């Protein structure tokens, strides 16, 4: 039995489905800031028999009575915490919004969790905590420093989790630094369906590919990379989902405390390479506006996979070609989302 | 004709600072939740401010209570906000980090948001020398590396960062981050001073608690340091001089080429824990039984301020020395041994 925060969202979507399919039970809480209930209806059907073990509610983590009601009626073995705003660029423009939602929401969740004696957490952290890396592939113990308010929320919230653990050794925490999840379930029955104007690269791309946005703005062209565009470690959302189930099994291992794990593929890809990958998979051509660097972006970021392999027995198995096929497969069949 | 909201204004530094605002011609509205104070301090500031008492207003309000705070900002054109409110004990922060993060960050964020809503984007923030961490170079300059070593110190580091983010987001904001060193003492009248609720975590309130007989002994946190007496060295400033620094900061806030500046408020001198205990014993005539214990989680070896920048840009320099600090502490305590009764 698992509480999934922001589980109507992109990665949450997929992870819930994986939980359901792995024998677990799931309660989702989500305020539908960047998702709708409709995504979980599709996870329900897609999950088949196991779909009877999913239940979901419209709750803001900051609504403490609403969240208390949730933990009242169910004992949680673990919380998986995906809820938050996640856009570097929105961040720089709207810092309070982000410290409000991410830190206040999370602090409330940690407080309620303790109050009801659920003290095992998997936390959605981000490669953004590496800020602008000095070193080729970012290890877990690389220097941690943020560059923008979203980065700082995640960095701050990791430090806050370390502080909780240290205060109270009943707590079992795993911090997962996701690099750049992309793709969809290969069925194409679910996928990324952000509300509002999209912020992430590939939901923006899919929407341009389908008529919903006029062009993709490329953020920066003078980077010190082989084609001038920024480089990221793009990872198949389904691999990312699976790594959460491995986090979950790791939670009651030997003597875990407050462990951090990168979840990436270890390979860097430029924004243009991603475009071109997407165009290969889609056969559609993406109009591009070349713009300046987006405030807050790192230049090259990609994972060390070694710690996650050694300790979670987890590795990503899909490559770019798969991520784009699955995305296109979801996008083709679901051009307006849900 | 100037109007100031003081968060945490019932507290040690807030109380003294509110008094100096009043004597200074300012009008002050205080919002406190009496988590670590009582109304008595502001009753007493009123009387002491004399005629200027008429310009003090005090509401009992938690910064996290957004409706209440909106009400306050509705009814009064505030020219600037001094934000003192928060939990401050590093020992408690380690045991209860959520309390600290919750109160300190939710509290501040909600204030920043209400301020921005009602067009009051002038902030003077209670930061702390604790964000200097374990400093490589002393004196500690406003340019030096910043860092925290415990939850409390994280709330100040993180909030400075947030203020910096808010500034970058929105150039209307003018923000001074005041890094207090170690406030000590009381109004020389003896009529007000520090009175924390429950167990004091700061060194000198704990000392005066032992001296009047509330507390059996002072635990010395560290005797194995690389100081002249092996005890931790800090920069202790008269709270009354700290308060004048706020007046200096408010004046400064009315300068064009300001946006988000750090100023140290210290004396620039270091004093061991045992030197402060010796100086208090001289001021009071009391013996302070000492338990020698280990270092406190996060404590720095040596921390004192560079005063250079605050001298040049704020036109402010601490005027009281250690003897004066201990004289007024004792003048307040002797007569109010258990605080506002
Ligand atoms: N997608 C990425 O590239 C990436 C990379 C690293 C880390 N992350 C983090 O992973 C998590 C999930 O990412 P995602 O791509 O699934 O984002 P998403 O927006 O698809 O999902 C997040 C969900 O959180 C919900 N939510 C937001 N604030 C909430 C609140 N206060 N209370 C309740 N629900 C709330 C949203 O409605 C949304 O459904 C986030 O914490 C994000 O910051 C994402
Ligand atoms: N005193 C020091 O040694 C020192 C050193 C560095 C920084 N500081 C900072 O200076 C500020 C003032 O310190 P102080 O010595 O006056 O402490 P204090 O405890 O006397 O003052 C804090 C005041 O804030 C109030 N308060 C706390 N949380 C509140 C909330 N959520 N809403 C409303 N009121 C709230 C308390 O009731 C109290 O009156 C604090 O922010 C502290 O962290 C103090
Ligand atoms: O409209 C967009 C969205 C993203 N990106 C770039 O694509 C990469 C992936 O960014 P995204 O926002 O998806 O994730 P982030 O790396 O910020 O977590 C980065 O180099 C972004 O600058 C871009 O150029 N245009
Ligand atoms: O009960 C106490 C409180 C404080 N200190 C020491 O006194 C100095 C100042 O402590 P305080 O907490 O007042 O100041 P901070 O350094 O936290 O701002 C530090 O070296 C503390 O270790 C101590 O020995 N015993």
């Amino acid at each position: 039995s698992v509480l999934v925060t922001g589980g109507a969202g992109y990665i949450g979507s997929h992870t819930v489905l994986q939980l359901l399919e792995g024998g677990y039970s799931a309660v989702v809480v989500d305020n539908y800031d960047n998702s709708s209930a409709a995504s979980l209806q599709r996870v329900k059907k897609l999950a088949g028999e196991n779909g009877n073990r999913l239940s979901f509610h419209q709750v803001d983590l900051r609504d403490r009575p609403a969240l208390e009601k949730i933990f009242s009626e169910t004992k949680f073995d673990a919380v998986i915490h995906f809820a938050g705003l996640k856009a570097v660029g929105e961040s720089v423009e709207k810092p309070l919004l982000y410290y409000n939602n991410n830190i206040v929401g999370t602090v409330t969740l940690l407080e309620v969790m303790a109050q009801y004696g659920c003290k095992n957490l998997v936390f959605s952290s981000s490669a953004t905590v590496y800020g602008w890396p000095k070193e080729v592939p970012c290890t877990e113990e690389s220097p941690i420093s943020a560059t923008n308010p979203y980065g700082r929320t995640k960095l701050f919230l990791e430090e806050i989790c370390r502080d909780v653990h240290r205060s109270d050794s009943e707590w079992k925490i795993i911090l997962l630094r996701y690099f750049n999840p992309v793709g969809a379930h290969p069925s194409g029955y679910i996928g990324e369906d952000p509300l509002g104007v999209p912020n992430n690269l590939m939901p923006y791309v899919q929407q341009v590919a389908v008529g919903r946005r006029p062009h993709l703005t490329v953020f920066g062209t003078d980077y010190k990379t082989k084609d001038g565009t920024a480089v990221r470690d793009y990872i198949h959302v389904m691999d990312l989902a699976d790594g959460h189930i491995a986090a979950l099994r790791k939670l009651d291992d030997l003597k875990i405390s407050c462990e951090v794990y990168n979840l990436g593929t270890g390979n860097g890809t430029s924004v243009l390479e991603m475009v071109a990958a997407f165009e290969k998979a889609s056969g559609k051509k993406i109009p591009l506006v070349m713009a300046g660097r987006r405030p807050g972006d790192a230049e090259v970021v990609y994972a060390s996979t070694e710690k996650a392999e050694r300790e979670l027995n987890w590795k990503a198995k899909n490559g770019i070609e798969e991520m784009c096929r699955d995305l296109w497969n979801w996008a083709s069949n679901n051009p307006y989302g849900y």
